[PDB]
């Protein structure tokens, strides 16, 4: 995988979709559509449509953004240390594009890991699952229930 | 008419339009495809659909972004002094959202009126002549 | 209350003074010279001068920033959900000018009641005790 | 001459004078106070306090900044071309600290060499005549 230029990017995703995944803008809190979507599907990053969560995965966690236990799989996501006043924190990257996704936080529920993806909608791009086999995601469609 | 609100406007605009008409950024020289389009039609706001340029007005000025001799009416546009790098230019916006479109020089040919209004191309939407009905430009038509 | 225009405080605040109180940024970990200061006095909100915080309540753990464990009244500081970074933090603002000054944690002294006050130092100006009578802020110097 | 650390220069540059400066910012035209002084002395960088311009060359150009024939030295300013649209200009930065001044212009008095140095006040600091002996620039006083 190639990540589209900067150039390309800049005409092709919408100043949020840009503003997210290139310079790591979070979201307003509670905007984005999937943040109460639990429909059947998978969560793909919105630059490369790499999957990245299903939505076997996702609960509303009342945080403001799209909640998800784990990645879809273990290799789609990068994790990444950035710190305000010193304090830690875990940011979420794609594998393939290297989109900022959101964070990831130890306090999860414990029964599904422990983790808590928190992203932002902006970086995503939301799969039905009777859409998945046209869309060339029909592999994957056994993740989502 | 009303402007999106800022938070449409990002969720609705590429990166490249937000950044020009909101923020007034430039683009990079001969990159849009109307600096090198020359076809009958109407320019709109990207952010609005209001006209703004005939492309009767547009020329080749041959220095990287598209350019116009006026606005498709003298009320299409407004003007603002930028007073950007210790000089006084001739910022161009649209009317009915301000979507930064460009500036204004006083270096065009005098024979079609002296003025070179260098606006790019992110700001705007080209409605192709046969589109124009269509679109609702109809009564536009004339101005070619 | 008015607050200067954003133009006079341009030409009066410092850069760091402006970024942190009207952009929200944060200045570096140990670059303030109030990061280990224990004069006694008070700090004001550098824009109105509004008293924010005590020297009594300020304490030093090493931490990058000036730490209090609280303000000098309930109400001269304001209190705003930060959804950075996909949580949820509580931004710690001045009430009369909204200035930002930091963020409040529930990790401070538990004897005090648990809370840190960590506020850039570029938030603040600090009055000395001494000269708190002829500043006008004799009436607090009991805080101190 | 000397270029503080960026920490220094936020701490102690206004917001307005660290961004003309060091982020090449330009202020209003017209706002600044030495856009209308003509008072024998000499203009230092405001960071470094390196001499830049001398009273002797400065004029009223209209413009809305200080406006001057030449730098005060050769050596004391740096001249760097940039563009919008195409269309060139030439930035004028200090030697020794490396601060953003203005711009230059082609278009000044002829029988003083033709050029316009068109500089933000933000960037200067004036040192009046009367106080160029005790201020250390003695040696540059034949130059007012």
């Amino acid at each position: 995988y190639k990540k589209p230029s900067d150039a390309e990017l800049k005409r092709t995703l919408t100043e949020e979709q840009y503003q997210v995944t290139q310079n790591s803008a979070t979201e307003y809190a509670f905007s984005h559509e999937y943040d109460h979507l639990f429909k059947p599907g998978i969560y793909v990053d919105v630059v490369s449509g790499e999957p990245l969560f299903s939505s076997a995965d996702k609960y509303d966690s009342g945080c403001g953004w799209p909640s998800f236990t784990r990645p879809i799989d273990a290799k789609s996501v990068t994790e990444h240390d950035d710190f305000s006043y010193n304090m830690r924190r875990t940011e979420v990257r794609s594998h393939a594009a290297d989109s900022h996704l959101g964070h990831v936080f130890p306090d999860g529920p414990r029964d599904k890991g422990g983790l808590r993806y928190c992203i932002n909608g902006a970086s995503l791009k939301f799969i039905p699952l009777e859409q998945m086999d046209a869309a060339g995601y029909g592999a994957l469609k056994s993740k989502v229930k």
